């Protein structure tokens, strides 16, 4: 190709005007197998110049000076100048060496975490460029490990400046596109690493639905297998592929059971120590493998060997699928030792999500991360959180920070997964977050103090979480038409802000805010509140722009930072002017996709928002006032139209236009009653409450209402005091 | 002992006093250069105001008005007027809120809380201004007092404070723009009375004698050392002083003992964001929250 | 030295770049032509406008072909270069490892300002003679960040006028000026008293800069070089040997305002010591504290 230059013994490809990739060869030979991280080097062809001499070669695009001396790869060698003024004298990429500017990526796991742990970078730099080492094995055309690559360096510079969603894009364009998820993935799941019997997680999913509580999965935890019942002479009972009887009797009558109640159903499945001489699978594995059954010979786990993938998908997990298990969970803890050197989890997660599509169609796993490109095997599983208000605080910049190396699926165990601290406000918060996170997966450890079911709770907390657990269906819609997005468009459901304020600094000042799919901003509280105020809060920049609570309708003008207090039954999410947001209106229905859609449109602005389902597009507008619903199919579905406060249109069937320019735009949200209540709550002076209230209802200009908050003595009343005044301004 | 001199050149008797002790002597020249330079400002700022405490002086005897009066003498229906203890009138023309703590070192200014009534009052040695009514901490370096005047006010100064004469040879009429006003300056043997309607100044004296007037109008002197009786048109004069929120605001993060990365972030973003109200927001968020209320001032004063 | 430069033609002429595609002349300081260019066609016009020497301000690292760190290839060539416009010419630039001694000054770049780094100036700068690298210049006053204190600034600036070099520098914050004026009375006037100071004791300081070139001794020496067997002289890190005649021990500790007065434990060798100042007599040997208000600073002198 044109985009090939060879020299000396590297090879550059010019894949974008942003992104070279660099190659050194000992033998001549330079590599055009996919690793495990490249699926795809096919790009369209683009303009760059080159200064070649006798010595020294430099390759010149719109964004970078990338130079080589010739020789070996040494920082010296090999070096780049980016044509970008973002710092002073970070401006250039030594081969082998760090610089500044990283805004991070993700890391294997969080088992054992409590708050923060160091990332590994990902290809989005405050200074306009990364570099993305392939360190990986070469694969056959068929996807099976092949052996070293010829390139025996392998790199690709990104120099996409702070356009950071074009960097995403081709880094899926190089390494791959996420695959769709289904839509039961986005629903809640239930999770608990408990011992239930057949009777007793039957009965937990009816109480489910008598609470008024939806569900898409019933995730069983390794007590379905046999765990105490091990013979000591075997190891432990980590690792099982056999069925505890005394819980489960039946199991393919459990799980139809669970499939009569539309959940799906996954199994946790630990593959460390193999398949044994005790488990139920094992005469069939033993004669497939040639293993010594009178000296007990076990097949100990392998993903290197194919005999030992194949009997392992056919033979341990064939079985329990025709029992009716869905898809698999897959708890690898054990570390990256193999022969080839390939970590034995990326090999679980590439090889058991490629045999997951066999049985239906779209399916997931859940399963840690395993290095770049291993978006392409959805859901992650963060794992074993320590519980703890420092856990929660870590997770949204964890979530939104992921997205930078491509991994956009993350599931973490909401409310935390083991050890820490009891606290129901921390549950109900890290609950709000979960719902407004990729994945909304309730788990927790074997303590029998630590059940996220919201009655553990008393009746304020237990309320509040089914009201958000319902949301999370109510917004599958949203979430599913974002997964597509994903899917097709390279862009991520949760972006960090600074994707769309590249430019704004305090995009980049607000570890925890985020970008939720492109109509709602999420602000999630992850601090314990202020007794005093009986309210948690966060300083949330507000972008340029009118700004809404997606719940109250309270209003914000931008751009500003602004402390926001919320009492812990409500959580900070914002929409702009014009932002339409569909809702099911029947969460707790059971059918595949909903027979009524709730449209929530924010006054204010134009907007509009395309609905894309498994068999549909639905194109909302909002123009000049005038709401237009058209769709690519016509069906049945009863649409219900909320603009701001008051529902305009109740359950009309197929495409309209209906105009709202006669409509009240504005919300019921007032100064004089949120007033009232922040103070009502408060755990201060009665003397002060009655002064409060009296001075700012009595003082008529804003500026002296601010005034009059800004002698009080407590600081942080002040900062809510003022957040209702701005709102009011 | 500035701080007390600063109240006492605003109280009856401006008398300085002190102990057997070898170390308590009140001399400006005991104290570092700064605070001496300070104490000698307001000790001729005493002798200027010496008209003006004279025809109080002849106020009380004659019409029962005290010098200094609580607040609630002229706002008795005012609650604030019963919650500033040390704030009080000083004659007609003048409002002073005393500084009475100790200064923030990370300020370096002391403090005080001012109730001000309705109107627009000026601090009387800057001109920067406020809205009332309001209650708002104000700052002030260890060298400034707080004292107030009104639109209209109308205050005689000594001009030769140093000069030993029965009775002042040269009177500075100093003016606040924005309002009407007048003052009558009773002496031992003549009263001068000063109006201030519709934009013209008059000077009239019941006998007539050889003393020049001085007339400064917020900022600017307009007439230098005039004798006898006049009227002088002031509509088309610059009504408004120098004090501007710029200057301030430099000084203010300037002197002040913290981060040079706050003093450049404040400096930046007070300069860069344009809605009153945004810039409100801005401070509203910052960690240090004596500096948020002088920096409140501030903007109050802009608005 | 890239395409939009003055002498940007003139460069790209002598090392044959292509100007059309706007080829840099990166910096190269292995090169011999790269480096003809950048002193004859760089430097060189600006020389011919009048300057007379080189602050070389390098924070880019330790990477270059030959293994030879660029700031060494700078201190090296520059100062040689510098020779050919003015007798004894100098650079400033940072410390190249041992032998940089050779390419003085010494600019150690861009300190926190903050009673800290003060603290640790006075030992840091008379420790460095024990690797022969006497000319160190710090920004006196602190470069950036940290804090403002107009008392640091004072006792700052009394250190930097009895260390080998006095430059006054600052950040580019609108708050860090180091103009005297800039301060109130009482510090101005102390901060004016010591930079006319820094110019009285220039005899002194040129004595002992030819003393340096021509006998190998210190302008600035740790007590452990006249006292090396005194166990106090190793226990007085910020106390030194100021030539021949003075002993500095500077104030790095803001004052104690009870007192109105900040402090330093003195180490007085045998003898009958003055404070250089006042006349105030010491008998030594003694380990005392010795306060001085915030316009005074602890320098001594022995009898004769
Ligand atoms: O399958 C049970 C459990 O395994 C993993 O978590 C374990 C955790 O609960 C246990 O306390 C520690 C202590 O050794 O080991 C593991 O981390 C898995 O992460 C979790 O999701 C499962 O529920
Ligand atoms: O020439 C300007 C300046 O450069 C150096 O110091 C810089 C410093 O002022 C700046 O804040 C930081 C932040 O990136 O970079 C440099 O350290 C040099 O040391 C200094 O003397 C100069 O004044």
């Amino acid at each position: 190709n044109n985009n090939i230059i060879k020299f000396d013994k590297a090879r550059f490809t010019v894949l974008t005007e942003h992104l070279i990739r660099i190659e050194y060869s000992e033998t001549g030979e330079f590599e055009e197998r996919m690793t495990q991280m490249v699926q795809n080097r096919e790009f369209s062809e683009v303009n760059f110049d080159i200064i070649e001499k006798e010595e020294t070669i430099e390759i010149i695009t719109s964004t970078v000076h990338l130079y080589y001396n010739g020789g070996e790869f040494t920082n010296a060698s090999l070096f780049a100048d980016v044509k970008f003024n973002f710092s002073v004298y970070s401006n250039r990429w030594y081969f082998g060496e760090k610089s500044d500017g990283n805004l991070k990526g993700t890391t294997r796991t969080l088992d054992m975490i409590d708050g923060e742990c160091p990332l590994e970078d990902g290809i989005m730099s405050k200074n306009g460029f990364a570099v993305l080492a392939d360190k990986g094995k070469v694969l056959t055309e068929v996807g099976d490990i092949a052996g070293n690559s010829v390139s025996t360096i392998d790199l690709y510079l990104f120099a996409y400046g702070r356009d950071y969603r074009q960097a995403l894009k081709d880094f899926y364009q190089l390494t791959g596109n996420t695959p769709k998820l289904p839509r039961f993935a986005l629903g809640n799941w239930w999770s608990r690493y408990y011992d239930y019997s057949d009777k007793s997680y039957l009965a937990l999913m009816d109480k489910f639905t008598d609470k008024k509580v939806p569900l898409s999965v019933s995730v069983i935890d390794m007590d379905w297998h046999k765990v105490s019942e091990v013979p000591s002479r075997f190891g432990s009972g980590w690792t099982g592929y056999s069925w505890n009887k005394k819980l489960f009797p039946n199991p393919e009558n459990f799980i139809d059971e669970l499939h009569q109640r539309k959940l799906k159903v996954t199994l946790n499945d630990h593959p460390a120590d193999g398949i044994r001489a005790f488990e139920d699978p094992y005469p069939q594995v033993a004669q497939t493998l040639d293993l010594n059954t009178e000296l007990e010979e076990a097949a100990k786990f392998d993903f290197d060997n194919l005999k030992f993938r194949k009997a392992y998908f056919e033979e341990v997990h064939g079985p329990l699928e025709k029992e009716g298990v869905d898809f698999w969970w897959i708890d690898w803890q054990q570390g990256a030792i193999s022969k080839s050197g390939v970590d034995p989890l990326w090999l679980l997660n590439h090889y058991q999500y490629q045999n997951a599509q066999k049985k239906h169609k779209n399916n997931i796993i859940l399963s840690r991360y395993a290095g770049p490109g291993s978006h392409r095997y959805p859901l992650g599983f963060s794992g074993a959180s320590v519980i703890s208000w420092a856990s929660l605080d870590f997770q949204p910049y964890f979530t939104s920070t992921a997205s930078n190396i491509g991994y956009t699926w993350w599931s973490h165990d909401i409310g935390g997964h083991m050890q820490g601290y009891k606290d129901a406000e921390l549950s109900l918060r890290w609950l709000q977050f979960g719902v407004f996170s990729p994945i909304n997966r309730l788990h927790s450890s074997k303590s029998e103090f630590t059940s996220k079911e919201p009655w553990h709770f008393d009746a304020v907390i237990e309320q509040s979480m089914i009201d958000f657990l319902q949301l999370r269906h109510q917004l599958i819609p949203y979430l599913y038409s974002a997964n597509l997005i994903t899917a097709s468009e390279g862009r991520a459901l949760v972006e960090p802000l600074y994707y769309e304020y590249p430019m704004e600094e305090e995009a980049y000042q607000h570890r925890n805010q985020y970008l939720f799919g492109e109509q709602l901003m999420v602000a999630p509280i992850t601090e314990k509140m202020n007794s005093l105020l009986q309210m948690g809060s966060v300083e949330v920049w507000f972008p340029e722009g009118t700004w809404y609570d997606f719940f109250s309708g309270q209003p914000y003008d931008g751009k500003v930072s602004l402390k926001v207090y919320r009492e812990i039954t409500e959580m900070p999410v914002f929409a702009k002017a014009g932002a339409i947001i569909p809702l099911d209106k029947n969460p707790l229905k059971k059918e595949e996709i909903p027979s009524e859609i709730i449209w929530k449109i924010f006054p204010g602005a134009d907007g509009e928002y395309l609905l894309l389902e498994e068999d549909n597009e639905t194109k909302a507008e909002f123009v000049n006032g005038i709401f237009t619903v058209t769709s690519k199919k016509e069906s049945s579905r009863k649409h219900t139209i909320i603009y701001g406060e008051h529902e305009i249109v109740s359950a009309k069937r197929g495409e309209f236009s209906i105009d709202l320019n006669g409509k009240e735009e504005n919300f019921d949200w007032n100064f004089s009653t949120a007033l009232f209540r922040r103070l009502d709550i408060a755990e201060i002076s009665y003397e002060q409450k009655d002064e409060i209230l009296q001075q700012l209802s009595l003082i008529e200009e804003h500026e002296k209402q601010v005034a009059f908050i800004k002698t009080n003595e407590n600081q942080e009343l002040q900062n809510s005091l003022f957040e209702l005044l701005y709102s009011g301004k």
